[PDB]
């Protein structure tokens, strides 16, 4: 019994482009999904989707046998500087298999073992820059969460330290890639692109990608040539081969996974602690449980890896930050063959689909119809979430390689501003959440008052 699917206006050729003319476009979306239901159809020049949000479809499309990753236009624009890294590679890239199987190991979460002192280098010097605020300071934290998350994955992903906690200006590197990152997604929206007033965006983002290439190449030369190991990716890359052909992966890849996990890592990790940050300013009586969790979890004077393991309750929090707010709000997939999704809605092979993760958490027959409330509660019992209710990471084979490491840093670090400091919503701040890639709290500022705790 074949449905015709809803679809939002149209603007003749323009087709439905022109509602996404707007600096915040998932939160548009997302209110077309409440007007238009679990499905509607969504065009634009030489471009069609479907936008699902219902987890009955969702889990549909998350089959394998029948879905696979699709390269959204924003993953074809940011390709151009992560290449054939995992996060822009189509599934059948022979460097995809390759890299994922050498890789995989290395981010499990036994790996994070050897990542964790890494981690609590930069989240220690996070926690001394606000210890060292004076009375009348506040803090910025999505500012403060992205030098947090660009310095661990510098020194984690290949031994390098940005040190943006000494700096006004970032490192060269970071401003580049934020630059590049920021041409990619402006690109989404510009209808006359060779239009000579972007030959300066053109030159930009060329010079943008030379100084990533230049520094990222440079680091892999230097570690060959000196021989040096280190508990770092980079060194799993050089040694690593792949299983299946005995294959290593080049330079030019490794440079390539190198750009990607700072790209795909930063600003989803940072917006994550800063969500969860602001969930809990806005909860006193949940920030008080977090806080008297870490207070006796972590009983030193630094965290080790086992303790962190045991901050169920900051892992509820974060999980349930990622629930309201998931940012990497978006992933796209194509049909492998003709097939009809949910008994009504016929594809053809190559048809896409696009799973709206903030609408599909707000699915009101899976969590009940309090859904817009802070609740980590709800995460208690993990078992008890139907699969793929919750996609925060994506899905199958194509989810998230760094979710283990991405939940160990913000554990961590949650962890430890928890059990250094009280904090104050000192503006009452209002939600305004900013869209780029990712999602993140826009001008969130808190005040925070050490408990005086020594830090090893
Ligand atoms: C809470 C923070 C994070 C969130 C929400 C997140 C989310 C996601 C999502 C939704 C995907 C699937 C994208 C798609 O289907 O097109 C993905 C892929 C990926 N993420 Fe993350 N991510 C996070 C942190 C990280 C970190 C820290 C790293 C690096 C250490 C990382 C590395 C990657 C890579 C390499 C892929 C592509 C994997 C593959 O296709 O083989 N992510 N991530």
């Amino acid at each position: 019994t074949i449905k015709e699917m809803p679809q939002p206006k149209t603007f003749g050729e323009l087709k439905n482009l022109p509602l996404l003319n707007t600096d915040k476009p998932v939160q548009a979306l997302m209110k077309i999904a409440d007007e238009l239901g679990e499905i509607f159809k969504f065009e634009a020049p030489g471009r069609v989707t479907r936008y699902l949000s219902s987890q009955r479809l969702i889990k549909e499309a998350c089959d394998e046998s029948r879905f696979d990753k699709n390269l959204s236009q924003a993953l074809k624009f940011v390709r151009d500087f992560a290449g054939d890294g995992l996060f822009t590679s189509w599934t059948h890239e022979k460097n995809w298999k390759k890299a994922h199987n050498i890789l995989l190991p290395s981010f499990s979460q036994q790996a994070m073992k050897g990542y964790h002192a890494m981690m609590v280098d930069i989240a220690v010097q996070l926690v001394q820059k606000w210890e060292r605020l004076n009375a009348d300071e506040h803090i910025e934290v999505p500012e403060d969460m992205t030098r947090l998350t660009l310095d661990t994955i510098g020194l984690c992903g290949f031994n390098y330290r940005f040190n943006s906690f000494y700096r006004d200006q970032p490192h060269p590197f970071i401003t580049s890639m934020v630059r590049a990152l920021d041409e990619a997604m402006n690109k989404l929206q510009r209808a006359n692109p060779d239009d000579p007033a972007y030959d300066e965006n053109k030159r930009q983002f060329q010079e943008d990608i030379k100084v990533m290439n230049d520094l990222v190449d440079k680091i892999i030369a230097d570690r060959k040539a000196s021989g040096e190991q280190s508990d770092d990716l980079l060194t799993h890359m050089l040694n690593g081969k792949d299983p299946e052909t005995g294959e290593p992966l080049d330079d030019e890849n490794i440079r390539y996974q190198i750009i990607t996990f700072l790209i795909a890592g930063h600003e989803t990790t940072s917006g994550l602690l800063s969500f969860a940050l602001y969930f809990l300013v806005k909860n006193p009586h949940v920030l008080q449980k977090a806080a008297e969790e870490a207070a006796r979890v972590l009983v030193d004077p630094v965290p080790s890896y086992k303790q962190v393991k045991q901050l169920k309750y900051v892992g509820m929090v974060l999980n349930e930050a990622l629930r309201l707010w998931p940012t990497s709000p978006a992933f796209s997939l194509y049909a492998k063959e003709d097939t009809v999704l949910g008994g009504e809605y016929p594809l053809e092979k190559g048809d896409e689909l696009m799973v709206l993760i903030p609408q599909l958490h707000r699915d009101k027959t899976i969590w009940g119809d309090d859904v817009e409330e802070f609740r980590p509660e709800r995460f208690e019992n993990p078992s008890a979430i139907p699969q793929h209710a919750f996609k925060p990471f994506g899905n199958g084979q194509r989810a998230c390689i760094g979710q283990q490491f991405a939940l160990h840093e913000a554990t961590l670090v949650l962890g430890m501003m928890l059990k250094h400091f009280d904090f104050e919503d000192h503006t009452n701040y209002e939600l305004d959440i900013k869209e780029t890639l990712t999602l993140k709290p826009e001008g969130f500022v808190v005040k925070a008052k050490s408990k005086k705790i020594p830090l090893g």
